[PDB]
């Protein structure tokens, strides 16, 4: 990996890490719309994304660069954000993990 994806990586480790996982948990795996009775969410989410999702990606060298790793965290986010209403606990769980994604993110080696 190249030093700016390696800092992607390093960000990767720590959403998945116990230090977050109070809030990280509905990210670590694709939403199972019939499991949870989520019968329109693919109507409504025309790209799904999680973070087990992206950490395959990762380790198949399929992000070239962070911009493309940084858009599928964020179309993680932006998923959350558009099914459910902003006052469903998984979207103040989406904004805590996003918080720590986006502070550590900026810190990008140049
Ligand atoms: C990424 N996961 C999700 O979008 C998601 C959605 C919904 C869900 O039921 N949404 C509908 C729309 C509205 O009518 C309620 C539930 C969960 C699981 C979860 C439950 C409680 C707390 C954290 C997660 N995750």
């Amino acid at each position: 990996l190249s030093e700016q994806l390696k800092h992607c990586n390093g960000i990767l480790k720590e959403l998945l890490s116990k230090k977050h996982a109070a809030y990280a948990w509905p990210f670590y795996k694709p939403v199972d719309a019939s499991a949870l009775g989520l019968h329109d969410y693919h109507d409504i989410i025309k790209h799904p994304m999680d973070l087990s999702t992206v950490k395959r990606k990762m380790e198949n060298r399929d992000y070239r660069d962070a911009q493309e790793f940084a858009a599928d965290v964020r179309l993680m986010f932006s998923n959350c954000y558009k099914y459910n209403p902003p006052d469903h606990d998984v979207v103040a769980m989406a904004r805590k993990l996003q918080d720590v994604f986006e502070f550590r993110y900026a810190k990008m080696p140049d």
